[PDB]
């Protein structure tokens, strides 16, 4: 498979900035979702899940085809809870019916990060909706009950190295696990709808205790009311992952620079950009626009 990016016919930067502004105005407005966390964290989990299906060996999966719209992907056990993010984006797709699905699902993750005060993520348009039979089978997304070796090996399929896995994992400062979606319960920090390096500071400064939860799964819990998944706690058990955690715990700007680069790479894997294609767009936030 090759997947060539094709710009939506006749669309330029200003059209995409209007789709970004529509997502971001609706984030401001529907602030009550999930105990006033708001939809920003489930929107960056939807952009990572429609991208995380990619396989570097045969070029299948990834964000290009927008195949989450199909039942098989939508109903994947690992995607439980993402229907909430889908339902959010749906009025915005009726309002801009020209944007492809993979372009809308991935821009939602870009808008969410930047509106939650995170780094600017460059975004490229050009994903094309592909047919129902291009939809990846369930099972390509990661398990949480595992160790640092599993993590390294899993992310190699999407060819992410150590620095990219640890930067990418910092998004677990956001939102929370929900027992009915994943068998895990609780948040990773206090500021869970603002993008900061808090996940690394909690992982290095809290007194974590291993406990089973009401679903019979293990997680690392702290006195403060936070939790860490096994795969999260892995990052301090591995010597290589541990120096990087320390680095970001001490430098939020390095974390932001590295998260920006890795998350754009995750969103573009499996896609070929012709050099006639437009350069990546840097979208202004509502605040930068006075809106
Ligand atoms: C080995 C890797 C990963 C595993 C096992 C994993 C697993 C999970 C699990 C079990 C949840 C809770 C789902 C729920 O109950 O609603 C979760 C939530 C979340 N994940 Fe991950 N994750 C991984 C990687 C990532 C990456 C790379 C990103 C983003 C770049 C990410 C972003 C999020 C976000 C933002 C949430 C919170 C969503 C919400 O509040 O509803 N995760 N993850």
């Amino acid at each position: 498979l090759v997947h060539v990016a094709s710009v939506e016919k006749g669309r330029s930067y200003e059209d995409f900035q209007k789709v970004y502004n529509a997502i971001a105005l609706k984030l401001r407005e529907d602030d009550e979702y999930d105990n006033y966390i708001g939809y920003g964290p489930v929107l960056v989990r939807l952009a990572w899940h429609i991208s995380g299906t990619w396989d570097k060996h045969d070029n299948t999966g990834g964000s290009y085809g927008g195949t989450y719209r199909f039942k098989k992907e939508f109903n994947d056990p690992s995607n439980a809870g993402l229907q909430n993010g889908f339902k959010f984006l749906e009025p915005i797709h009726k309002e801009f019916p020209w944007i492809s699905s993979g372009d809308l699902f991935s821009l939602g993750g870009v808008t969410a990060v930047q509106e939650m005060q995170g780094p600017k993520i460059p975004w490229r348009c050009g994903r094309v909706d592909t047919p129902e039979d291009t939809t990846p089978d369930n099972g390509r997304l990661p398990d949480a009950d595992k160790d640092a070796g599993y993590v390294r090996t899993f992310f190699q399929r999407l060819n992410m190295n150590d620095r990219e896995v640890v930067a990418l994992m910092g998004a677990h400062a956001l939102g929370k696990t929900h027992l009915k979606n994943s068998g895990y319960e609780g948040p990773g920090g206090a500021a869970n709808n603002v993008f900061t390096n808090e996940f690394y500071l909690n992982l290095l400064n809290e007194d974590w205790k291993l406990e089973k939860n009401d679903a019979n799964n293990e997680q690392w819990d702290s006195k403060s009311g936070y939790m860490m998944l096994p795969t999260d706690y892995s990052l301090i058990q591995d010597p290589k992952y541990l120096s990087i955690v320390k680095e970001y715990a001490n430098d939020q700007d390095k974390f932001f620079k590295d998260f920006s680069k890795a998350f754009e790479k995750l969103l573009e894997d499996g896609i070929t950009f012709p050099k006639d294609a437009p350069s990546p767009f840097i979208f202004k936030t509502l605040e930068e626009q006075g809106l």
